């Protein structure tokens, strides 16, 4: 619910993302991990992670971080992810809510959502053009 | 979660919903012990519904019609670590573009999308009078 409108950057073991003020790193760690299981050393410039010995990710921070003040908590995130196909699939067909009645997205998350889909429309309509 | 790259969420109670130009995505919280025998789910064109070990978690009418025979529900392990850092600098001006300095860097649409959220949380913070919603 402090998740709406967060923006992910997809990375191979999971993605990160960012506030004013924290930077987020969700690293996908195999089922039967323990907390036990890992090492995690936060610097202010350097993060370092290994798993049952195995190095996930490791190096230089883009920018400074407080180092007294970074946490890692492994968590147990089981979910049912469910896919729907609409039926008309324009960018203006983006929904403001989950269901009818419930589950809306307030005015700034709806925005970002048309954008992303107005972004997809176009990149869709100009395969030519690289967009990175 | 590389095609994740900047989909954005709707945050719910028992998790998040987000959306692309074709599919709606919905993504449920549940018991880490949650077995595939566990689930009841039905997903017709215009209702959803999802029960786990007999215990209603969803079930309502749908924003919008949906093909019914596309739609799948698959349980998933999901144990993560969560690592979260608190940045020495705190402005809109300190997006960050990439995780590391050389590596996991966001493309210029996402880094775009990460930058207007934070002027937006910044703007809130900085007008805590004015409703935004």
């Amino acid at each position: 619910e402090e998740r709406s409108g967060v923006v992910p950057c997809g990375t191979p073991w999971g993605q990160w993302y960012q506030t004013l003020e924290e930077v987020f790193i969700e690293v996908q760690v195999p089922p039967g991990t323990r907390a036990q299981d890992i090492q995690c050393g936060l610097q202010s410039r350097h993060v370092a992670l290994a798993v049952g010995g195995r190095e996930i990710l490791k190096g230089k921070l883009f920018d400074s971080t407080i180092a007294d003040e970074g946490t890692w908590t492994l968590e147990d995130r089981k979910m049912v992810r469910i896919v729907l196909t609409k039926t008309k699939r324009d960018a203006a067909n983006c929904w403001t809510s989950l269901l009818e009645s419930e589950y809306a997205a307030d005015p700034w998350v709806q925005d970002q959502m048309q954008r992303k889909l107005t972004l997809e429309r176009f990149q869709k309509e100009n395969p030519g053009f690289d967009f990175s």
